[PDB]
């Protein structure tokens, strides 16, 4: 039903999911001026040496790369976060131009894209009673500028031939997450939601403060995906970002000074 064209793109969306005006959404603008160095947060811990990819799925809005989350394989701690949680797949957000596409904005400077890894707290049994908690998501959000091309990226850009419509899927098996990361595990967080309907106030927010680079070969690839399932009307997949929503009474903190 909902979507980012612009009859049901996310302007409309709070006539379903009123939540859509709630105090906690997301994504924000980061104004680094206002963000508060907090050297109590620890440092993230990213464990993906044990993890287990399944599947690519093109779902009519991205396309997520989905992990096998019935154990404790890959996961996030520390941080801002109390406990374990297990990364279940892994997706962007980007635009039809390299000037827009990310949903978080740094003093609000727009990147091309955002790559979006989602994780769930073991402490809540599974991801679907994970997302009504308030702490029941961790997602480590990660700006892509345009620049030289990501090897660790080419085998995702690679297998998007093969998902170019809506509910296609493939195998996509030993993928190493650890090669979307940049250097630096530095990094900004607040309190917000999920960027897409149900829009649910569940997330913890981990944003690098270091992008990755990926070539102008491979974001065009992605913008040759289709939001239409085959046989219908081509609709290309793009700008398939949320825009800032008003940070209210949120902090955001800084892991570095
Ligand atoms: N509120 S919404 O889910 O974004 C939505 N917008 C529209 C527009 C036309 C038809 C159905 C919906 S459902
Ligand atoms: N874009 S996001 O905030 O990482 C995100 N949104 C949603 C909505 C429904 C189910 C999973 C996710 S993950
Ligand atoms: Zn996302």
């Amino acid at each position: 039903h909902w979507g980012y064209g612009k009859h049901n793109g996310p302007e409309h969306w709070h006539k379903d999911f009123p939540i859509a005006k709630g105090e906690r959404q997301s994504p924000v603008d980061i104004d680094t001026h206002t963000a508060k160095y907090d050297p109590s947060l620890k440092p993230l811990s990213v464990s993906y040496d044990q993890a287990t990819s399944l599947r690519i799925l093109n779902n009519g809005h991205a396309f997520n790369v989905e992990f096998d989350d019935s154990q404790d394989k890959a996961v996030l701690k520390g941080g801002p976060l109390d406990g374990t949680y297990r990364l279940i797949q892994f997706h962007f957000h980007w635009g039809s131009l390299d000037g827009q596409g990310s949903e978080h904005t740094v003093d609000k400077k727009k990147y091309a894209a955002e790559l979006h890894l989602v994780h769930w707290n073991t402490k809540y049994g599974d991801f679907g009673k994970a997302v009504q908690q308030p702490d029941g998501l961790a997602v480590l959000g990660i700006f892509l500028k345009v620049g030289s091309a990501k090897p660790g990226l080419q085998k995702v850009v690679d297998v998007l031939d093969s998902i170019k419509t809506k509910g296609k899927s493939a195998d996509f098996t030993n993928f190493d997450p650890r090669g979307l990361l940049p250097e630096s595990l530095d990094y900004w967080t607040y309190p917000g939601s999920l960027t897409t309907p149900p829009l649910l106030e569940c997330v913890t927010w981990i944003v690098l403060k270091e992008p990755i680079s990926v070539s102008s070969e491979q974001v065009l690839k992605f913008r040759k995906l289709n939001f239409n399932g085959e046989g219908e009307p081509e609709e290309l997949m793009v700008d398939n970002w949320r825009p800032a929503q008003p940070l209210k009474n949120r902090q955001i903190k800084a892991s570095f000074k």
